[PDB]
């Protein structure tokens, strides 16, 4: 299982 989140301002 592979999870992924980024947020860039």
């Amino acid at each position: 299982e592979y999870s992924n989140q980024n947020n860039f301002v």
